[PDB]
């Protein structure tokens, strides 16, 4: 069993290492083909894409019984987004926030804020439509605003956006086939090991399930890809809300977590005042990475 398992593990890592790279590849000529940003492909494509392990383990969780999980996990995942994803991006290659995209920021700012307060005594399953909705509205907002797109398909290179869709598609099999390998692999090695416990195994599918927005976004930042990965952390964090947190709460109602939204808002607090009146670079980077550290000694 260790054998499958030191396998699995493998295997996991190297398809996440070139399904990430496949996959910002064929989403930046996406861009391109679509006259949109970058940071519009990964607020919506990339950021929906990565984020399915999310709303499929918050879904299970509430359905099983463990609204705990499903929320837990899904605004620990926003936590990890800032403070870890963006943390190593930011560093790796600084990024400008231009006005339009600041903008962005502000709004998703407020979205999460509006989140946390609705969300004190719990959320319901009319908390979580709501949600829902406004997760809608702001893909179609982004979409609309970072679109100069002023031509027809008929207009396009249409064998390259072929190639270039396909790329895609195999890049985002590559991360979330490879991410689940690695957290199968890792179990069946704990498991050979007889050192597997629920701590370990919700350790292990927690940070599993964040590994797709982290190996993409590490991906985009060494092309300096800098409105890619800004885009692909904004977005993953309204997909975990609106999207894994708000389906969870369909299936049950989820217990308040009043402290980790304490600590999502001031992390999306101190993000847009960087974004607005500095940049996210390196000190910025090193910030949320301490955040992000102190969050995960500390947090229950
Ligand atoms: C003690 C281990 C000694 C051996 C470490 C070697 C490989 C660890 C492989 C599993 C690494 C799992 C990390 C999970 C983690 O970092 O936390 C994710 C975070 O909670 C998301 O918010
Ligand atoms: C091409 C793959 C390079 C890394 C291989 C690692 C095998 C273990
Ligand atoms: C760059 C990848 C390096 C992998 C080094 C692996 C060393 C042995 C790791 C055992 C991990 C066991 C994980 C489940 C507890
Ligand atoms: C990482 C995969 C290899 C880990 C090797 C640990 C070797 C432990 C040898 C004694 C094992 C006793 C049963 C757990
Ligand atoms: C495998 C060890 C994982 C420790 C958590 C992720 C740390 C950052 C990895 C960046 C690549
Ligand atoms: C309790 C019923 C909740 C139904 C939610 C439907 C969401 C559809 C999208
Ligand atoms: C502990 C590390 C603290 C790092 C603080 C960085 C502040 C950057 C302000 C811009
Ligand atoms: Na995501
Ligand atoms: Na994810």
């Amino acid at each position: 069993m260790v054998i499958l398992g030191v396998g699995y593990f493998l295997l996991g890592l190297i398809l996440l290492y070139y399904g990430s790279d496949w996959f910002v590849l064929g989403s930046e000529r996406i861009a391109r083909h679509f006259n949109v940003s970058n940071f519009v492909i990964g607020a919506t494509v990339m950021a929906i894409g990565t984020s399915l392990p999310e709303i499929l383990t918050s879904a299970y969780a509430s359905y099983m019984h463990a609204p705990g999980i499903s929320i837990g996990n899904a605004i620990g995942s926003c936590i990890c987004n800032i403070g870890l994803v963006l943390g190593l991006s930011a560093i790796i290659s600084p990024i400008i926030v231009d006005k339009n995209l600041q903008k962005n920021i502000l709004v998703y700012l407020l979205f999460v804020i509006f989140a946390a307060v609705i969300g004190i005594d719990g959320f319901s399953w009319i908390d979580g439509v709501v949600l829902l909705i406004l997760f809608i509205i702001y893909l179609r907002w982004t979409v609309k605003n970072g679109s100069a797109e002023i031509e027809e398909n008929n207009d396009k290179n249409n064998p390259s956006v072929v190639f270039s869709l396909v790329l895609l598609i195999i890049g985002l099999i590559g991360v979330l086939v490879g991410a689940e390998l690695f957290v199968d692999g890792a179990k069946k090695i704990a498991l050979a090991l007889d050192i597997s416990d629920k701590v370990i195994g919700f350790t292990l599918v927690a940070f599993g399930t964040s590994l797709p927005e982290l190996m993409v976004s590490l991906a985009a930042a060494k092309r300096n890809l800098g409105g890619m990965v800004l885009g692909n952390v904004i977005g993953s964090n309204i997909a975990d809300i609106g999207g894994a947190l708000a389906v969870g709460s369909l299936f049950m109602h989820l217990p308040a977590e009043n402290v980790q939204m304490a600590v999502l808002v001031i992390m999306s607090l101190l993000l847009y005042l960087f974004a607005k009146y500095s940049k996210i670079g390196r000190w910025q980077g090193i910030l949320f990475l301490a955040l992000y550290i102190i969050a995960i000694a500390s947090l229950r």
